[PDB]
C-alpha cells in the first residue's frame, strides 16, 4: 500500500503469535513494545529517545508477520509510550518513503 | 523520489536563515528541533517519547523550505538530541510511505 501521513501510519503485525498495532516509525533504528510476552533469552541494550537513553530487553530471530511479508528480526521490549516498528523492520519488507 | 530506509532520511531544511539537517520521521506527531532562535509568541507544550517527556516552545506559521518546497510550517523547538521533521510536515510536502 501507500499510506499518506495525515493519520499516524499504524498497522498490525504479528509477533510471537500476537497481533499488535504498531506505528510505522522512520525516526526508530528498532523496534519496541511495553510488555509483550516473548519466549527464550534476551541481552540488555542501550536505546536513545527524545528523552534520554534507556534500557530495554533485546530479542533476537523473533518470528514476525507484516503486510503479508514472513520474517524473523530483532524486537526490544521495554517502557515506550508508543509500540513502534523501526527501519530494522521496515527495510526487512522493502518499504520506502517517497516524495 | 523514493527513499529506501536501510540508511536514516536526512534531509536539510531552510529554517531561521539555517540550514538543518533532520530524520524525516513518520513517527513524530510534529517536527522538533534543538538549536534555534526563532521569533515571536509560542505556547509551552509538553511531547512524550521514549525516556519520558520533553518540555518545548511551538511556534507557528514559521517559514522553512524542504525538498524545494517553501511553506510556513509548525515547529517545537526543545532539547532534542535528534532533530526531526514530523506528520505535520511531511504531510505539507506530500510524503508517503509505501511497502
Ligand atoms: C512514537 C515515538 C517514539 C516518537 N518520537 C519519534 C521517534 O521517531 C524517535 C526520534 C528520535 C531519534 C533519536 C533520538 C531521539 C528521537 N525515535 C526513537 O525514539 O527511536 C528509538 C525507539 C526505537 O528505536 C530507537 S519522539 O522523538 O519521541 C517525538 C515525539 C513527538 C514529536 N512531536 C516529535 C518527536
Amino acid at each position: 500500500p501507500q499510506i499518506t501521513l495525515w493519520k499516524r501510519p499504524i498497522i498490525t503485525i504479528k509477533i510471537g503469535g500476537q497481533l499488535k498495532d504498531v506505528l510505522m516509525d522512520t525516526g526508530a533504528d528498532d523496534t519496541v513494545l511495553e510488555n509483550i510476552d516473548l519466549p527464550g533469552k534476551w541481552k540488555p541494550k542501550l536505546i536513545g529517545g527524545i528523552g534520554g537513553f534507556v534500557k530495554v530487553r533485546q530479542y533476537d530471530h523473533v518470528p514476525v508477520e507484516v503486510a503479508g511479508h514472513k520474517v524473523t528480526t530483532t524486537v526490544l521490549v521495554g517502557p515506550t509510550p508508543v509500540d513502534v516498528i523501526g527501519r530494522n523492520l521496515l527495510t526487512q519488507i522493502g518499504a520506502t518513503l517517497n516524495f
